[PDB]
Order: structure tokens, then C-alpha cells, then sequence
């Protein structure tokens, strides 16, 4: 079958600010996930300074297990992870000043 596209997003968080329900909520999202129709696998993990594919997490709520980030190269676009269960996600894209939110776009752990 085809390859697919894979993106990299290294989280870039210092653990030690967090409570432990706040690193949870992050650790549903660590993975590496896929989207058949968009042939796209995207690899969340925990970076640091040091690393490329930088994001910065807007937001963390533990209400309802999201998370919001947006990359280190551009403060306008919002992701935003919805968590389903231990083996699916679900992506949007909102902004900072611009109108709407997409609708969810389902990512299922590579197993
Ligand atoms: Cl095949
Ligand atoms: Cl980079």
C-alpha cells in the first residue's frame, strides 16, 4: 500500500509545573496515530527545548480530556486533541482571531 505522510509534534511542557491530573490528560494523547482518508500518521510525543517540531500547549482540560496547542512557528492556528478512548483521538483546528473551529477528524493509535 501507499506511504503515508508523517508529522512530528513534540509537545514542549516542563512536567514539574503540572498536577498529576494535567500530565494525564497530556499522557492521553502521547502516540503515534493515523488517518486513512488523509493518509496521515502524526507522532505526538514529550520534547524539550532542544527539539524540532516544537508545540506549546494553550490549555489542558481535565473537564473534558483536551488539550489545545499551536507550533512554536505560528500562534494563529489552534489544534486541538479530543480524546475517545485509549485507541482514538480526535483533531480540530481553531485560531487565535479568526471565525469557526473545524469538526473532529478521528486519529486511531497505531497499534
Ligand atoms: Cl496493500
Ligand atoms: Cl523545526
Amino acid at each position: 500500500g501507499s506511504m503515508y505522510q508523517l508529522q512530528f509534534i513534540n509537545l514542549v511542557y516542563d512536567t514539574t509545573k503540572l498536577t498529576h491530573l494535567e500530565q494525564t490528560n497530556i499522557n492521553l494523547f502521547i502516540g503515534n496515530w493515523s488517518n486513512h482518508q488523509l493518509q496521515k500518521s502524526i507522532c505526538i510525543r514529550h520534547g524539550d527545548d532542544t527539539s524540532h517540531n516544537q508545540y506549546h500547549i494553550l490549555f489542558i482540560d481535565t473537564a473534558h480530556q483536551r488539550i489545545k496547542f499551536s507550533s512554536f512557528d505560528n500562534e494563529e492556528i489552534i489544534y486541538i486533541l479530543d480524546y475517545d478512548d485509549t485507541q482514538h483521538i480526535l483533531m480540530q483546528t481553531s485560531s487565535k482571531q479568526g471565525i469557526g473551529t473545524s469538526r473532529p477528524i478521528v486519529y486511531e493509535r497505531l497499534v
